[PDB]
């Protein structure tokens, strides 16, 4: 869950998970999928698309558990489900770190619905 | 100060630095040096001796500023003291995350004390 989620991307980043991500472009935060606007809101996409394919547990409500183990979120073990779930929201506090270099902004807007275009498939 | 080294220890290692190294054997936490019980023992003797050599920073109240970045503790300049200062903190930070595995709450003086030896001159 996003608690889980939260931590993760603190823990990562070193930045508050609501107050950076909260509505940041098209993806990012806020519920639904577009075409990015930038590498972090490209985290985010490929984030939903991986909430997606987990289709048994709810992605965006159901829990599990991780390690900060030396610097690290190490998934635990928990069912095939909840693993890729865990595994979905490492790779967007890792991928949002990794593009803290670019981050901006400019993409939340003022703060109002957005350009957003129709996302490309997954 | 207090507050900087709480923030690293926590962040390296992912736990209250009051429960958990609060009163720790010998060293950790509480006053003066003693001989080490154990590896986490020996990681607050060696960051006392920093100490030690530390004159023109009051070490433990002395407002220093460093930066998470690439999940790694980056010292900000400031005075080579305070980079001292700020550096006895990271290394501590590090070595305690480092020697997790034979935490021994056993030693966690607060429970029963302990019985400390005589340190060696750092």
């Amino acid at each position: 869950s996003l608690v889980e989620l939260g931590k993760m991307i603190l823990q990562e980043t070193g930045k508050n998970p609501a107050k950076s991500y909260g509505a940041y472009g098209c993806n990012c935060g806020v519920l639904g999928r577009g075409k990015p606007k930038d590498a972090t809101d490209r985290c985010c996409y490929v984030h939903k698309c991986c909430y997606k394919k987990l289709t048994d547990c709810d992605p965006k409500k159901d829990r599990y558990s991780y390690s900060w183990k030396d610097k690290t979120i190490v998934c635990g073990e928990n069912n095939s489900c909840l693993k890729e779930l865990c595994e979905c929201d490492k790779a967007v506090a890792i991928c949002l770190r990794e593009n803290l270099d670019t981050y901006n902004k400019k993409y939340r807007n003022n703060h109002l619905k957005p350009f957003c275009k129709k996302a490309d498939p997954c």
